[PDB]
């Protein structure tokens, strides 16, 4: 009938959701209404907007990296063959801004629909950098680690902003915070994924390495004309481990979590300072990293 | 630099954007003001939204069937690589999404969204029919066509009406404008599809020929058969397909689409003159389309 | 030299003739015997018939389902190619056709051979299905599993009877044993599934399980869309396996064979108390087969 | 329904009638029926019968080696799988026998089953030299192809001597006949298809060229060691070509075709001279070689 066109729509969607999903989207939302303080019966239709529209994010995610298993379970990918994922993917993308453009929020509809956009091109990048070889900058890895997982709390808080009763002065010095533990829950999901292999899959562990100026210009030779000539040999993968360990880019991902912890407790300080009433969830919110 | 990032986001968009699609999207919004008599300004803003659905739709699909040289050129999938052309798809749709937003929000643009999701419906229905195997029946075949290619004009017509003049019947003729979009639609894909056999993409894909011959219980078990002899080798043969075609010229194939083309056809004439008495003026435009269907 | 000819073409069904079978349609006939009392010259004709076509449904069934060790030697047709175990299963067959000729004539043998199509027919279904993956429903997978694993207990039961002692009731039993020989064949093969997932043959084949997770509404498009992309790869992973194994431990799957099992155990059960009502003495080698059914 | 179970059994069969047959078992029984002249309604169901025969013999053959495409449509193995055309030939021939054992034949059911084992046995010695490389010798050629093509003409014949009406006086001169066109006409469809490639396919045209005692050693081991070591090389691919021009295999087809028919027309007339009548056609039927 019609739920059966209906149900294979949304059936890619149903096979992401039983997933035993971390939730931080639903745990952030969870910590910041305790300053916000919206509505239950509004709260829980952004965090299902927000939630939609990252399951989507791993749906496009999971087959923009070619990997028959994500974690415990296979991959979309690998079940519903590729153009089932991405013709879902973009269907549940499209039906997160229906969900937006409703009680989720009324006028301001080129403010979420910018900070897809950003999403998007966020993620644009990493494609570029992977299939082209074209290795990048700090100064442009931190740009798009920016661009593509902060700009989702990003929409989250820009909707919690759109229904909570001061001013948007917060604004200003809350979306600081946001883009904060948006870039330091990505350095803390890559670390835990590291502690490697290439193929174009770079990261802060990398990014800190192949620009160390001692040994730089054997790796930015290193990774092409092997990545070319099939992929690499034998004592060159054990190379690029005892390479990591020279310069020890794994402890300048300790370093810039210890300055993004201390930058938190600062960021959070200006929102328990600018609103007079304490929070002692998101203070443990912290516990993440 | 963000002139660099804007312009590797646009850059999969941008190689279809030049390709000559000897389009008629155009041509239809084109047919429609002549009716409407909206201002250029609108008549331009509409045409570059739903060009880029169009072109996004090529991407989103041209991709699916991964494809060779498509005019001269390759495939956009065969280019920038398959993951690269898809984020460029699911960007170059919202920012079609926000290009409507733009224009108007008053009579509500949560239906302008509300029939894209529909565009979609029909491409899931036609990526779990080639994948899945399950043959279609006639009327879910007929369903898909319509909620697949038919279902973009109905976004430029429901955008056009959102905006039309504030005069005119309004409401008294949109009912009837819609039927008519679905049957334009309609006779638009299985026109290209007679074309296409005059067959080639027997790899997956499901045309009404196909649906013709499998629910015709003559051959329906050899025809079945093959499909899945094909599916399950990826691709069946030059010989294989000479069956197909064989097929197709024993049951009268190409003789009951014809007899279903020329039957909308003329479904579509009685509509367009429906069209031309209620409230409105001759359109040689629409009736000069028409002939752009063979 | 015939001598060479004759032990050629008998080649592969001996290879076959000496497996470890652990069979039970040997136990069946000698406990059907214990009721219909006929000479051990009888019994022992039926036996060395039913014997034939069930190691020659081997031959046909264990080639298609392509196979490696089979208690502790490789599949027969491994061993002696494709083309030469087909061509003498076909041949061995005909032995049995013919051998059954011999030994009777009257009430007819002709309803004998139409009780062996059957088994046929149920192997084409399965088949089919297989193959055009076209998923079954649970009337129409009952069915199969009736035509193809209880109709060679119902030749063995047709045969036994034709020449049962020409006293007894005759046709006031026949009818009530034909219903017994079916439930007891299916199941005999509801068994050796449900045995089989304490899975591992999800390369084509169709279980109850399959037809019990398919039919759910919940994950019905999961399942259904990982055996496409299974027949579309030829062989799933090591890792779709285990999700397909998890669905069944989610589904409650070994719980719905298993309350159908316990289910046509007691009707069984029921059946066998039937016939020893209906001019027959006690069968404790019947409740004696039911033991060796878990 | 119970059709639609029913039809997708006899769906191999239904796609091997449609192909254009030669007509010979169907023309050889109308030529048998001149003198033997059974009625209509009898010899229609005969022909029935070893019409299916013969069509469930090309299914088991043209899978039995393997080939995408027989003649002008793709073969049954190439279209329907392989474990459908098996398990539907064997369903053919049984309905076959069902067909015999009804008006048919009666008492005689074990002629016409001895006659269909026969069938077989003289194609298990096609597939096992093929299968073993075992290359035969022409006292067992010749014995394996009047195992194998004229065992479907004797039962043909058979079942039409179990209802034409004088004696069996006629069979052991009739069977004779009956071996010699069924011999004649499988060396006249080898020589056809002739005017090659090995891979365990023999014929006349190669058990009279591998056993000439001139060059035959090199011939026996040309072809093994390298139809394992791959197939075959470029210079040996026409070292057999030159070599069957020597001794003219292609020839000693035509001598012994040349002979079939002076043992034909030799054969036919004890017929014409047995019964006193005619036959203005199976004297023509001659020129199908």
């Amino acid at each position: 009938h019609i739920f059966f066109e209906k149900a294979v729509l949304e059936a890619p969607y149903d096979y992401i959701a039983s997933m035993p999903s971390k939730g931080v989207r639903d745990q952030f939302i969870d910590a910041l209404n305790d300053w916000l303080r919206v509505p239950d019966v509004k709260v829980g239709k952004i965090k299902d907007a927000v939630r939609v529209l990252h399951n989507s994010s791993l749906l496009l995610d999971d087959f923009q990296d070619n990997s028959p298993l994500r974690r415990g379970k296979p991959s979309t990918h690998n079940i519903f063959g590729s153009a089932q994922t991405v013709n879902t993917a973009t269907y549940s993308i499209i039906k997160a801004i229906g969900q937006i453009m409703e009680f989720s929020a009324g006028e301001s509809v080129q403010e979420v629909m910018n900070s897809i956009m950003i999403l998007f091109q966020g993620q644009a990048m990493d494609l570029f950098w992977t299939y082209n070889g074209h290795v990048p900058s700090e100064e442009e890895y931190y740009r798009m680690i920016d661009q593509k997982t902060g700009q989702l709390f990003s929409i989250a808080t820009s909707l919690l902003l759109n229904a909570a009763i001061p001013r948007t002065k917060i604004q200003s010095c809350l979306h600081r915070l946001t883009r904060l533990l948006g870039r330091c829950f990505q350095i803390r999901d890559d670390y835990q994924n590291l502690v490697d292999l290439d193929e174009g899959k770079w990261s802060l562990a990398l990014i800190h390495m192949i620009h160390k100026q001692r040994s730089h210009m054997a790796l930015l030779n290193v990774l092409s004309t092997g990545r070319k000539h099939g992929g690499m040999t034998l004592e060159q993968k054990q190379f690029v481990l005892d390479i990591i360990e020279e310069e020890k880019s794994l402890d300048y991902t300790r370093s810039v979590m210890m300055d993004l912890h201390v930058q938190l407790r600062a960021e959070i300080g200006r929102i328990e300072i600018l609103l007079d009433s304490p929070n002692p969830a998101m203070r443990l919110l912290l516990e993440l990293l």
